[PDB]
């Protein structure tokens, strides 16, 4: 006697990217080439994995205290807390504090401070900041990241929040690479407690992504960030905790006014989608369209071509 | 009829429905007019005011910059709906969904990505401010004007505003979270508003989900109170459970002990009251959360908090 699995009923423009805090723009299927993102990872029965947490406002955000500065470009040393303000434990079974960026590049946004304690408590300030995940001081698993900021003369050793706005390539030839994980513990250390890599395991199938074009801060980068499942699905699965009756859920993309099924896809137990197609392809489908759960199938189910 | 329910979420697992940040605490306020337009949803899932579903849409703008004027609010942003579709000023809403619903300055960043003939694909981003006091703050009519940091690196191109925090204006116009902007500017009346909310039973006060949002200078506490959090709104929209009476009795429970800490009235139009007298920041366990108990009526007497 099992609680029925389901998806939330949401159009693309009603969905949030689970790897960057912006709406989904489109669906995209990619040729097979290793996909192992750590944000936007959740099993169909509601187990969050990787660095995945529940709030869109937490994705690629940091919270903590600035405690030091060094004479490097990555100047300001931020000791991290968990996003809910609780003390971060580096021995926890996670790759990094939940919400940590899961790509190589620079995240730009703003830092804000609000003093506590004896030194002008309640005083505030905010300004533009950058976090490079290429940096040798990007060591969130160990408990800290270093920030670049706009105004070094108006910044204190106080509680600090980083609010992400967009991404970009780093200079000196460090490109934005959305499928390359940072070294969460820095140079010469292996990432651990990772959500596993995902790939199609059936001939003729490709991954399907929920794609966003996020803001960039200069140059011509398209700002592409692809996620496996949107944040609202993760939030839904976490609530429902419906048992998975097989390794594969058949889902269908439906147009609610016509009632027609446009195509079908495989939603795998570990939380990603495959479709039957060959080649890079941006889908062009009706604005009111959405996936619905059809039934439980297995690994040997052959998808109708997309 | 489908049974009514709340999502099971702790305070730190909840997003403020009036500003895109997590909830920090619960607060009950002495009775003094509350008429916020974001974070408005009935228990059976009808969104109201300027309320939309995406947390990242709250206090965000999307559009095109088309002109500049020789005023502090220099850059004229013609708005689209947050999903990029054309904005219709004749729609029965107070303003485009997601528009800020308070008087003050919202600070954040603007970003552009060119299309068409001028360096297509080129991008830029910088700090920006939107004053909701501005006579050019006319989102209902289809535009707002921006202040930015660098007037020399900004084009007439597609633009997004990403909010980060709020503040008083530096000319002495205060952040007033309960004062609505004039969505159509000077000498116009706001329309299509979600109604004001207030306790209607003796001894009861409103309960808010409170956030302390970032400020950009000075000592403002950055307080933004919402009636119900964004995840509840998203839940009610999905569930569309019929409201069996005007009031859902809800209980704040400690899941580890299993004890109910206090009870409250969740009204069908989407706000909470508790039995208390005086301003009071609640201090409750981190794992605490509301659960639906039963449907009662307006005159049901709450246990004092
Ligand atoms: C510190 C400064 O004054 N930056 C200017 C500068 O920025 C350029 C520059 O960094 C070049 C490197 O040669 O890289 C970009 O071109 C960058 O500009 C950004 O990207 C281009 C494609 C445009 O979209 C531009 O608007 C954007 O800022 O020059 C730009 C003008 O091109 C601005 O003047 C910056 O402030
Ligand atoms: C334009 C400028 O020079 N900004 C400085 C400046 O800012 C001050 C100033 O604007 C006063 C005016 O009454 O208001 C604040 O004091 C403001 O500072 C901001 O608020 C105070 C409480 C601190 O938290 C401060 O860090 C914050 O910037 O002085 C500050 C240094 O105090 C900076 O130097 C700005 O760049
Ligand atoms: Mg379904
Ligand atoms: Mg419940």
């Amino acid at each position: 006697g099992s609680k029925p699995f389901s998806l939330p009923i949401l159009t693309l423009s009603e969905l949030t990217n689970s790897r960057f805090p912006v709406p989904i723009d489109s669906l995209f299927t990619a040729q097979n080439n290793q996909v192992q993102c750590q944000n936007g990872r959740c099993t169909l029965d509601g187990e969050l994995q990787g660095t995945t947490q529940l709030l869109p406002t937490g994705i690629c955000a940091f919270r903590g205290r600035v405690t030091a500065q060094i004479n490097q470009r990555d100047r300001w040393h931020m000791q991290l807390q968990n996003l809910n303000g609780t003390t971060y434990d580096p021995t926890d079974d996670v790759p990094a504090p939940l919400g940590t960026p899961d790509f190589k590049g620079v995240v730009f946004g703003m830092v804000s401070q609000r003093n506590v304690g004896n030194d002008a408590p309640g005083s505030t300030r905010a300004q533009q900041a950058w976090v490079s995940t290429y940096s040798p001081q990007f060591v969130p698993k160990l408990g800290s990241v270093n920030l670049r900021i706009s105004d070094n003369d108006d910044f204190q050793f106080q509680p600090t929040k980083f609010t992400p706005v967009g991404v970009n390539d780093d200079d000196d030839g460090h490109p934005f690479r959305q499928w390359e994980l940072p070294n969460y513990s820095g140079e010469l250390t292996l990432n651990m407690n990772l959500a596993p890599p995902v790939a199609p395991n059936f001939p003729g199938e490709q991954l399907l992504f929920f794609r966003s074009f996020v803001p960039c801060s200069g140059g011509y980068n398209q700002g592409i960030i692809d996620c496996l499942i949107p944040q609202e699905w993760i939030q839904h699965f976490y609530q429902e905790s419906a048992p998975s009756q097989s390794d594969v859920a058949l889902i269908r993309y439906v147009n609610p006014d016509t009632g027609r099924t446009l195509f079908e896809a495989k939603l795998h137990r570990s939380g990603y989608i495959t479709v039957a197609h060959s080649g890079d392809y941006p889908l062009v489908v009706p604005a009111n369209g959405h996936f619905r759960f059809d039934s439980w199938v297995n690994q040997f189910y052959s998808l109708a071509p997309m």
